[PDB]
């Protein structure tokens, strides 16, 4: 019926920085070879989507943002083999081509087909499937989930269990997997360790979940918003600290609290100052610090390399280090088998048409994840 | 009989920065409880000792420098159990107390009794065993090997094989173990990998030996002094590049040479700029960069944390990550078993009285290791 035809549908178009999204009709072209058109069912509001509006995460405008989502395949282009119409799918903002040197590496996940390092805001073929007011509109990270329909490359979609609750498992497309994999796969948090988690939003709470799963003895949440502390303790924080409470820099506080520095620290905010603070607070000889937060475009940090020479390890990761297309269906299977909880991350639910209210909730500090339903 | 008595002997005293060493008579106190007085046999000239002269490595002056050495125990203080008079020994500039949280950690070696982080230039008890022209003279890293006799704490000395050649194994006290362990223990270089080594002095050549032992397929040496390239190839470099030969920054050259970035990079120089270049030239998703060189005191580097967010790992280490008192005897045993070579690091052998000439050979580019013999 709609196969092979342009679909006219509602999307949230961002015409310029620092403005509300515009909910209006777009034209969604049918999928080309090795492309998949998806009817969206639910999408989450991640701070990365806000960063696009703030201009601190740079991608070409105008754009259809959104990258944390789940839906149902509407149609497949020629040569698609890994999904079919009617399949439940999660779009992958980090693709998995399976062919590049990264995809073939045992540890690597940052596939060389990504649109994150040098964003074009297109499909793999360097064109757009979106028109609004007769003007072409950019894609975002090969996903663009703030639309009733989107088109993605095959390497940017995973088929998931037919019985999964899409209004929950959408968080596996970004914030849960990112935080959980940061702890269990990138840091490799050990049993009995002391962790510090900087930032207690959806992604930091998922890092806590991962530290708890790994058997950490102490999980210290760090946030300047003390309203975040109760939920951080519910999902495994053993104690919470607000830097604003202290006369001393928090790295010194966390060093004293952990009797010489923590085993593992995580920056889950996106500030240069807290990336350096998080490295400093891990133990100088054997500590590991993981950058998860996305820092402001084109800005450098300053740091003393003696922090590394003593023995620290500093690393970062996209999407929790997970190879996206292998990992997402397994993560959904694990959720279905009650291996981790998503409900603690979901604080608010809104129809897609109230997207701007959803972004107001995040910016106020009130929400963790708002899930938008189409 | 010198046991229990002050020894008057020859030492190389550094009275102030940027001056030659003064070869003169010093007084060496007998060892107190848990102290060891050593007759030195051979000591190497390490760039770290030159950095004390330059003022880029800060330690209290005046000082008896020297940390890369081997000698024979002359006498032991009360309570000493791990060495005896007549034993061959290597002083440990990183101690191994065996009791602190680091010494008990499987991957830590930066023992909390170290005199590196906040240098006092004393014995563990906060006093000095050296006087010269009626003035107290500081110790350096708890070793001070530019002296016919030194006194060290027991946790800063290892017993080695009675048959070892001290004019070669002195290098296990610093440069060989530092570079070799940076490759095999800290980086954990893999078989078939591509490595880049910035700086082809004694420590960088030892990194190359460790990358070769680990089965690297490609080992790219990087030095501005092309006279360093022949020896780097002898010990395992597959190609050498001089940044000065290129119009482009060398991180771009090494990324192209390695078809998208190296597996492992090592900074073995001590410059902030080359620390950032070495991080940048490792593959952005799964690369590992190790800081070995000592940067200039109190200077910060500037870097874009997106280099880490993509998946890089950045770490540093002291003494190749080896727990010093456990590892040094085993390394000497391995040298005796022909598991690695030290002769390729030794370009010059001078009597101790020619220490200044040795330092001039290093500064001029002409030497790798000069060994001074007492
Ligand atoms: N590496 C990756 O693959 C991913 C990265 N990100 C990034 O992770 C970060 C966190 O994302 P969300 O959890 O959605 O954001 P969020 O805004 O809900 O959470 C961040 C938290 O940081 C706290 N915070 C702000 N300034 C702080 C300070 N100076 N000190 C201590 N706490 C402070 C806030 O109060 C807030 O609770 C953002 O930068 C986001 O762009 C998100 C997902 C994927
Ligand atoms: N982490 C640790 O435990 C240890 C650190 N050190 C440090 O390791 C470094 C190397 O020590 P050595 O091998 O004894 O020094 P070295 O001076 O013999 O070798 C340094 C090499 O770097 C090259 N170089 C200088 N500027 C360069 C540039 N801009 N680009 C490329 N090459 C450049 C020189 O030409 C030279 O061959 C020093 O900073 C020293 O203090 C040494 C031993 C222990
Ligand atoms: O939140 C999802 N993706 C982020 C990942 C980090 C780089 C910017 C985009
Ligand atoms: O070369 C020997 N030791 C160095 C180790 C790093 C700090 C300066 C001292
Ligand atoms: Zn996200
Ligand atoms: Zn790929
Ligand atoms: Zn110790
Ligand atoms: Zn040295």
């Amino acid at each position: 019926s709609t196969a092979g035809k342009v679909i006219k549908c509602k999307a949230a178009v961002l015409w310029e920085e620092k403005k509300p999204f515009s909910i209006e009709e777009v034209e969604v072209a049918p999928p080309k070879a090795h492309e998949v058109r998806i009817k969206m069912v639910a999408t989450g509001i991640c701070r990365s989507d806000d960063q696009v509006v703030s201009g601190t995460l740079v991608t070409p405008l105008p754009v259809i943002a959104g990258h944390e989502a789940a839906g149902i395949v509407e149609s497949i282009g020629e040569g698609v083999t890994t999904v079919r119409p009617g399949d439940k799918v999660i779009p992958l903002f980090t693709p998995q081509c399976g062919k590049c040197r990264v995809c073939k590496h045992p540890e690597g996940n940052f596939c060389l087909k990504n649109d994150l390092s040098m964003p074009r805001g297109t499909m793999q073929d360097g064109t757009s499937r979106f028109t609004c007011r007769g003007k072409p509109i950019h894609h975002f990270l090969g996903t663009s989930t703030f639309s009733q329909y989107t088109v993605v490359d095959e390497i940017s979609v995973a088929k998931i269990d037919a019985a999964s609750p899409l209004e929950k498992v959408c968080l596996i497309g970004c914030g849960f997997s990112t935080g959980y994999g940061s702890a269990v796969k990138v840091a490799k948090v050990t049993q009995g360790s002391t962790c510090a988690v900087f930032g207690l939003g959806g992604v930091g709470l998922s890092v806590i979940m991962g530290c708890k799963a790994a058997g950490a003895a102490r999980i210290i949440g760090v946030d300047i918003n003390k309203d975040k502390f109760a939920k951080a303790k519910e999902v495994g924080a053993t104690e919470c600290v607000n830097p604003q409470d202290y006369k001393k820099p928090i790295q010194e506080v966390l060093t004293e609290m952990s009797n010489g520095g923590v085993d593992f620290s995580f920056e889950v905010i996106g500030r240069l100052d807290t990336m350096v603070t998080a490295l400093s607070c891990c133990q100088e000889a054997y500590g590991v610090s993981v950058i998860v937060g996305v820092p402001p475009d084109s800005q450098n940090l300053s740091m003393n390399p003696m922090l590394l020479l003593s023995g620290r390890t500093w690393k970062g990761a996209i999407f929790g280090g997970f190879k996206s297309k292998d990992s997402v269906p397994k993560l959904v299977a694990d959720f279905m088998a009650k291996k981790f909880a998503l409900d603690p991350l979901i604080t608010h639910v809104l129809p897609f048409e109230k997207i701007n209210e959803g972004f107001d909730l995040l910016r106020s500090g009130e929400s963790i994840r708002t899930i938008l339903t189409f």
